[PDB]
């Protein structure tokens, strides 16, 4: 019929819109959404979100009202999803991977394989980096029966953008059940620094803090052509017996190498402080694929607003329901 969604839900960001676009394409159910990002510094559709709407529109021949920069309202009636070889340009440092994450789930069901390439930003602090998608999310997707491979082709830092990320995706043959319990013990930890036009010694300082706090099996420093923008990110990948997670921070002006790694160091100990398998962000990114599989579960410490939003949107579009039960500070998120 028509699903009316309130864009003020949760933290009131673009996440509710991207999740709705995915589920709408998949199920054929139209939706309307009002108050899109209405309370944010730059409200309504930004170029990342408009590019997401454009891509969804193009892949499924949708009928759409309000696809314009700044629009706080959208109505979307999906048509038939077509596989193919698609290319989209954000035109800003907006997140490539968030555009990808909007349309890839629709392509899981399409006729044959597809490829999607997006240009834009690649190292936004509040989006999944390509390496997170590739090394943390995609291995779990494969366990659920979903096969996609993401590759970062070029880095694009804020504000210039001009990075490129592409994903090859195939339709699901069959779903499997993935049940994540505890993190298990550490198998190893790997620290990584990216530099583009930033003094080499910064990376050195950053790696130091991580060590002496953790035992690192790897310590990696990646240098890019400064022309690829002034940019600096610090990552820590945590491989445990049951799962691999990965966390990152983006260095900025007025912040010291020691404290950026300090922020990252803090986040990692928050993750390690609990027995939960999945970190804060990965949790929200597993909701849709598990819902589409019709089964699955994971543990997370302190379910985020985005996790709860994604669950709510999934339950509006699909006949699945999630149970959330906390045991000793860890929440088990499961399909009933
Ligand atoms: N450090 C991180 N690692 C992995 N994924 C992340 C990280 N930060 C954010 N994400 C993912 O990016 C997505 C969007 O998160 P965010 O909270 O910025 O949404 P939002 O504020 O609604 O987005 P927008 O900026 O489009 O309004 C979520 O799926 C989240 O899990």
């Amino acid at each position: 019929r028509m699903i009316a969604l309130d864009g003020a839900q949760g933290e009131g960001g673009g996440q509710i819109l991207r999740s709705a676009l995915s589920l709408s394409m998949i199920t054929g159910q139209p939706f309307t959404i009002t108050s899109i990002r209405a309370g944010r510094a730059k409200p309504g559709l930004l170029r990342q979100h408009l590019t997401a709407v454009k891509a969804a529109t193009e892949i499924c021949g949708a009928t759409v009202e309000g696809a314009e920069l700044g629009s706080q309202r959208l109505l979307f009636r999906p048509g038939t999803v077509r596989g193919g070889d698609y290319r989209f340009a954000i035109g800003s440092a907006g997140s490539c991977t968030l555009v990808l994450q909007t349309v890839l789930p629709a392509l899981w069901f399409a006729d044959g394989p597809s490829r999607v390439e997006v240009s834009g930003g690649t190292d936004n602090p509040s989006a999944p980096p390509a390496d997170f998608i590739r090394r943390v999310l995609e291995p779990l997707l494969a366990k659920i029966g979903i096969h996609q491979q993401t590759t970062l082709l070029r880095h694009g830092f804020y504000p210039a953008g001009g990075g490129v990320v592409a994903t090859e995706v195939s339709p699901v043959a069959s779903f499997n059940t993935l049940q994540l319990g505890e993190r298990g013990n550490i198998v190893q930890m790997r620290g990584e620094v990216l530099l583009a036009g930033v003094p080499r010694h910064v990376a050195e300082r950053e790696i130091a803090t991580l060590a002496g706090s953790f035992s690192l099996h790897e310590q990696n420093i990646h240098n890019l052509p400064r022309d690829q923008g002034p940019g600096n990110t610090v990552s820590l990948e945590v491989e445990s017996e049951n799962i691999t997670e990965r966390f990152f921070v983006v260095g900025e002006k007025r912040v010291s190498a020691e404290v950026v790694a300090a922020q990252l160091v803090k986040e990692v100990k928050r993750y390690l402080a609990s027995t939960a398998a999945v970190g804060e962000y990965l949790a929200d990114q597993l909701v849709l694929p598990m819902a589409l599989a019709g089964a699955g579960e994971f543990t997370v410490a302190h379910p985020s607003s985005n996790l709860l939003t994604n669950i709510a949107v999934v339950e509006r579009f699909l006949p699945v329901r999630f149970s959330l039960i906390e045991t000793d500070g860890v929440t088990r998120v499961s399909i009933e």
